[PDB]
């Protein structure tokens, strides 16, 4: 099938472990930590991803930092979101840290895990495959909607050549489906809702100084 | 064209007016119930609407709601930012209510205006036309993403049939662009992101009860 898609499957990066500090109590704070921690570690393989995406080094270090800023969170939500399908309401985050109902009421995530938890449902029904993940990662990316863009036409013609390889790979290989690309598109408003509750909350916890929170993590949430 | 296009446009509502009172001194009060206002009657319109789109009025009287509550302020938005799409820099709430900066800044609502201005950027770029708007409007409501939906596999046909009408008069009309249905697509989730954040302004906006809110207004606002 599509190149880029193929392209951006050999890209992926390797899984994280969350490594919760096995001697601190359990707590509100110990699981919003450990979150916030992966998360950092998260954020720097994402910017190494990025560099893969064709055309997305070429842009210039500001426009690929409006774009990293605005779409980091519905990146790092689409991958919990995609390790959690085989999964029955709970959420991987991490091989070593998959939330149940009860710890996510624990964190005080109850809401957000629950949202999340609706994308994987939708993405359920739908068979989202690996190939459509890093594709709708990709354009996740490009589509993020940041006010700061320099090159306007740049950034259009970076999403235009994710959203061809999209639908290059839906037309090759789900012909039984003429729509499946554009329901696929259609799952990206879910997707920012819920990245946006994450960002308010996870803002709100910044703000109330009990969770210790990285430089690159920081930085991304003050953006 | 596509029929559910053409049915969509001549099912299309009259324009309606804002009538600011013109006895009562400007103030954020003053324009903040008058965008209530304006908004409540527009709101019987669109559920009277609703009723035009093929399949919508024989779901249960529960999901039609559900479907409503979800997406009612990404189409009042889409409606402002249609209207807004021959002006710059200034929003038509109506014929008679035209924002500019000064006025968004005297009504608190500088940032949302603004938002709403970025939805106006991107369309205008793309040139909608009336007969994609129309169209967006439809498929924002039965893509409205509500949690208390009773016939799923219903409302995706809905879907589905308001997917393919945009698909199909892409494909008739504007056969230079093989993408722009998709691009279209790729609209709603800057749509449903502006939407929130109106949400959750006039909902404190209801909380802070120094602005008068009618009974639908209110229904729509605390579902
Ligand atoms: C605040 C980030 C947190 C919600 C999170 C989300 C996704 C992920 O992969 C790691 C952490
Ligand atoms: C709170 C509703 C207000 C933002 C509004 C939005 C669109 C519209 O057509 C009328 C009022």
């Amino acid at each position: 099938y599509n190149k880029i898609v193929s392209h951006l499957l050999v890209a992926e990066p390797e899984k994280i472990y969350a490594m919760p500090d096995p001697t601190v109590p359990d707590s509100d704070i110990k699981a919003l930590t450990t979150l916030c921690d992966l998360a950092d570690r998260e954020l720097v393989v994402i910017i190494g991803w990025a560099k893969h995406i064709p055309g997305f080094s070429t842009l210039s270090l500001a426009d690929q930092m409006s774009l990293l800023q605005s779409a980091w969170m519905e990146i790092l939500i689409l991958g919990v979101v995609y390790r959690s399908l085989s999964f029955e309401d709970e959420l991987v985050y991490a091989d070593d840290y998959i939330m149940d109902e009860d710890q996510s009421k624990l964190a005080g995530l109850l809401d957000l895990n629950n949202a999340i938890l609706q994308l994987v449902k939708k993405y359920k029904s739908m068979k989202l495959e690996k190939e459509e993940f890093v594709t709708l990662k990709a354009i996740a990316l490009a589509n993020s909607d940041s006010m700061h863009i320099e090159d306007v036409e740049a950034v259009q013609k970076l999403q235009d050549v994710l959203h061809e390889a999209l639908q290059d790979y839906e037309a090759g290989q789900h012909m039984e489906d003429p729509r499946r690309a554009g329901k696929m598109l259609m799952t990206l408003p879910l997707l920012r809702q819920t990245s946006t509750k994450a960002v308010q909350h996870f803002y709100n916890i910044k703000l109330e100084g009990k969770v210790p929170m990285h430089k690159l993590f920081l930085e991304m949430l003050e953006a």
